């Protein structure tokens, strides 16, 4: 993440592939599913 709205609240789940946090689990279980969907980038080697 760049910068968002929350600057003093821990959540008690993080992601380790951008840094995204949640409240739930189930919440962010999710979050990970589309770090696979657009996994495979690189549309050209220049
Ligand atoms: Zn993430």
């Amino acid at each position: 993440g760049s910068s968002g709205s929350s600057g003093s609240g821990e959540r008690p789940f993080k992601c380790n592939e951008c840094g995204k946090g949640f409240g739930r689990r189930s919440h962010l279980a999710g979050h990970l599913r589309l770090h696979s969907r657009e996994k495979s980038s690189g549309p050209s080697s220049g």
